[PDB]
């Protein structure tokens, strides 16, 4: 048993679910790595083609978990499924997931995402099976439908599209973009940077691949899609499918003159979904923004848009010294604007108050119906107004459950070109 | 073996070798992280205390480039003599200053450690009575306050012997405000201290029952019953809170004390336990303006400030809470700065901690840090420590938590 306490309410939860974790956190009883971005490399199999005594134990575990999930442990379906996975592994060195299994696993990878504040919705995910895909064109078709379905004219809906799992390791399916919709980043001759500095490298690869950049500040980047190991290919997302929100302020009417807008759909496309030892290297998933993600990190990180400068200038704030708190004051107004713009354009968005409050309820639900809920306090607490949100005062146990979403190398570091 | 932390804003990479020198547990396991548990994981026998003393003396004589020296070996032999004869030992005045400064340096949760080497150590191990402690603590306060030009200081009382003669400051801080619950359920003063306020009142304290009553010192010497003493009001430096733009802010009637002085911790050096060691420095703005005034369990003046700010308080997404919080923290910094009372804003504080950290990696081989505590409780990502990876491990000497004395003390009078 392991108890967590909330210090605003004295609610104590008891955690047993953590007993079912397998992967090292990176911590030891002598050092805590809770603030390391990538604390561990304990993966469940060797990098590529696994042997039978390697793959099957994980497969047996997942199927066991899935059938245990639906009250059918040891049933005919369960015991045949096992024999079915054995022969597949024997005869193909891999195995294929049933549709139900794939959906269970996608959902429980989100459910186990200890960094995600949005998980109260984990059961409501739409899974798009794209395992039949064979080309970057087909990849591009699956993604456009994902984008269109998920955007739903602003009434955003969470979805994941799952492309063929990794086989030998070279025949990887990869979305080279980090998100499906990101703005481009242009290294300027005068040292500075136009657009999104996070994407300078990726923007240059696109240019290097033949992308003709319109060299603005909010240039939607092409899709760079790689299928069964081949060279990636540029596809331009139909603009009518990329919903965008112009940022304006409900009070400062000069705020719209800053010319800012952000895209409506956050869709993480460079991560790896892992289920029963299988590895889906292309699984773009999407939901809706927490407003701080755009207004705190995307606009106000130093290595990002860094618009605190401008916003505070137009607000007439003493930017001489830090003690005036001019960054804080502009930061709030930016995030107020971002929220008011998305809500005015009927585009789904949630503020950090609602979301954190939502996540407290999710934890409660999880400790009652599951015996625990893995949460990463460093990532749940929003990057502004930490202590006025309920999660700041909530103790959290962090631990690694499978299925999960894993990081993976940026493909251009590892891809032998053709 | 080495370990690397990265700053994701600057891409600076530091190599922690110091984490090897730790041997106290964090509470994390290999398969579970407890990094956000507030408190994770009678006294030392002879055999327990020998190596702890040995490790500390060894580390002391290393620090001063005297390891293996004649004085190093004689000191070791001297410490063993005492632990045999008396089942404990006594630190030298150098050792006490060195251990107290290093327990601060080793405090992973403190963002203010760039100052650790300028700690003023007051040795109070001759104290025998609560009156003696009042005297010592008053002198601490007068020295640390320095007419608003604050100075860092710890006052260290006799260590623990058998656990039945502990010195303890029952106050959590040396200056705090009282909290009184009302019949109607509301709270006058500081709701954090309601319990300790009741303990005082019960002990005979005649309370003013105002919003900012400085609490009495509840002092325990040699395991006797604690005793009440009123800090002389002229040694309590206070700052009336006003706002540089909102003339109406002074009408909130708010004030805070200028001297942060934590008194309920235990100082541990070489296996010795100093159960009473109040220490003080100066405030970071957010500790008063974010947590003291705006936690729902505390003064909860977001409510009022937003109202007078004419904010839309219906929907959260108006961020009225965020917007008012910023203004309360502007008011706090401007008030202190105006009254020339020392205060550091959270940007300057986090900046200095990154500098400190990198310096500690250069010369010491690492610097344990509790990201969950280092990040200020507001505007997290726009400070450099948010993007700073940090390794957390437990070095000794350290400051440690201990039970509240009214949970464990057994009484004497009547
Ligand atoms: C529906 C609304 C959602 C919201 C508001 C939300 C919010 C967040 C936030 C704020 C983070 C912190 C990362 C950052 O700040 O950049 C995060 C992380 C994450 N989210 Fe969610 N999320 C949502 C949906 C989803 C969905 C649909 C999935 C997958 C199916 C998902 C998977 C993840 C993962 C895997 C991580 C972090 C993984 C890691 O870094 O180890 N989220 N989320
Ligand atoms: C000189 C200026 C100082 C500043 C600005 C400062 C600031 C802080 C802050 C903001 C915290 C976080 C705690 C909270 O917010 O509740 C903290 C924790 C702490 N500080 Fe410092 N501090 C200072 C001096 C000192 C001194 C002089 C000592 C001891 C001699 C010390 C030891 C500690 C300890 C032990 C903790 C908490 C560790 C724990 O609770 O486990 N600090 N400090
Ligand atoms: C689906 C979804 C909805 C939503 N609203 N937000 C998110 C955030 O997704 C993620 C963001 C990051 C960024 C990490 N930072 C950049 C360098 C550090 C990493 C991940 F692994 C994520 F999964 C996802
Ligand atoms: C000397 C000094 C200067 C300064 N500016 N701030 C501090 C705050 O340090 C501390 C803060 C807390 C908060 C604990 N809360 C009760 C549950 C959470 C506990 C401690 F033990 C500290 F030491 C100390
Ligand atoms: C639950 C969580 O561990 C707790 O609220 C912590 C978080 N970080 C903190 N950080 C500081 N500086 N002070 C605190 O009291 C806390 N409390
Ligand atoms: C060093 C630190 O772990 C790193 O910057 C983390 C901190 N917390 C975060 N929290 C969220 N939500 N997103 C992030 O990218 C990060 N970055
Ligand atoms: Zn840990």
């Amino acid at each position: 048993f392991l108890k967590v306490k909330n210090w605003e309410t004295e609610v104590v939860l008891t955690d047993t679910l953590h007993l079912k974790s397998t992967l090292e956190t990176g911590c030891t009883e002598y050092i805590c790595m809770g603030s390391i971005m990538h604390p561990s490399q304990h993966a469940r199999r060797p990098e590529d083609v696994a042997t039978k005594d390697q793959l099957f134990p994980l497969a047996k575990e997942f199927i066991d978990q899935y059938y245990s999930s639906i009250k059918r442990f040891g049933s005919k379906a369960h015991m045949e499924r096992l024999e079915e996975v054995n022969k597949e592994i024997d005869t193909t060195s891999t195995y294929q997931l049933k549709d139900t299994e794939l959906i269970y696993g996608a959902k429980h990878a989100w459910r186990n995402a200890s960094r995600c504040v949005g998980r109260i919705q984990w059961s409501k995910l739409q899974v798009f099976d794209a395992r039949d895909c064979t080309t970057a064109h087909g990849m591009f078709n699956y993604i456009c439908n994902h984008v269109k379905y998920a955007t739903n004219k602003g009434n955003l809906r969470s979805a994941i599209t799952i492309f063929p799992q990794r086989t030998d390791g070279k025949h990887d399916f990869r979305v080279w973009n980090s998100q499906l919709i990101r703005y481009a980043g242009y290294k300027q001759p005068d040292g500075s940077t136009l657009g999104d500095p996070a994407n300078v490298q990726f923007t240059e690869i696109c240019i290097q691949q033949g992308w003709k950049p319109p060299r603005g500040r909010f240039d939607v980047l092409p899709l760079l899609l790689q299928a069964n190991g081949n060279d990636p290919e540029l596809f331009q997302i139909p603009p009518e499918l990329v919903l965008e929100v112009p940022i304006r302020h409900p009070k400062f009417e000069w705020f719209k003159d800053l010319g800012l807008k952000w895209y409506g759909l956050p869709a993480v496309s460079n991560m790896l979904l892992e289920i029963g030892g299988l590895e889906f290297s292309a699984c773009p998933f999407s939901g809706w923004y927490m407003g701080t993600e755009i207004g705190v990190r995307d606009y106000c990180d130093n290595s990002r848009y860094n618009i605190l400068e401008e916003v505070a200038k137009k607000m007439n704030l003493d930017m001489r010294k830090t003690s005036s708190l001019w960054k804080d004051q502009a930061l709030v107004e930016i995030n107020i604007a971002v929220l008011y713009s998305f809500q005015s354009d009927k585009v789904t968005i949630v503020d950090h108050h609602s979301a954190t409050e939502s996540f407290i309820k999710h934890m409660e639900n999880e400790y009652r119906c599951r015996g625990g809920c893995p949460a990463d306090w460093v990532w749940i607490v929003p990057p502004m107004s930490g202590s006025i949100t309920p999660v700041f005062h909530q103790e959290m146990l962090n631990y690694r459950l499978t299925p999960s979403f894993e990081y993976q190398p940026d493909p251009w570091n590892t891809h032998v070109w053709k």
